[PDB]
């Protein structure tokens, strides 16, 4: 396929909640969960509530979601995080960004949920629902530590 699970993902430039420039590089010591919405999307805000408790469980193990929308105006993008409660890493794609952005991703379609490592890999893709949070529980949560005294 054009992207592959282990292939690096291009850099997304998108503006922060202030007005600054903020690349996925900026994270990228972290797993970063790409998510491609709007508030025109219907389903996006459906799996919100997923997203919000997957961010805020494993953002402190190592996770970070980047949340990309790009909606007609920022004003409405600032909106769609206060409808929606989306209390992460939200930025504001800019609008020639978001041509690069989704066409290099193989993306003709929405919405689409990438998980990539701190190498800026994707490392899976496709997560549903709260399976995404259990995805990044599967891996990072445990049975990795070793208990290398007997529990830990």
């Amino acid at each position: 396929m054009s992207l592959a699970t282990g292939s690096v993902a291009p850099a997304i430039t998108g503006i922060d909640l202030k007005g600054n420039s903020v690349s996925l590089n900026d994270f990228k010591g972290k797993y970063v969960l790409v998510d491609f919405w709007f508030a025109g999307c219907s389903w996006c805000r459906k799996e919100t509530p997923y997203l919000l408790k997957t961010y805020n469980a494993f953002k402190d193990k190592g996770f970070t979601i980047y949340g990309v929308s790009t909606d007609r105006r920022e004003e409405d993008w600032k909106k769609a995080i206060e409808e929606d409660k989306s209390y992460w890493n939200q930025v504001l794609l800019q609008k020639d960004d978001v041509k690069d952005v989704l066409e290099s991703y193989c993306i003709v379609g929405f919405p689409h949920i990438i998980l990539v490592d701190p190498e800026g890999k994707i490392v899976a893709k496709e997560l549903r629902g709260d399976d995404l949070y259990n995805t990044v529980e599967k891996f990072v949560n445990g049975a990795k530590e070793g208990h290398h005294h007997h529990h830990h």
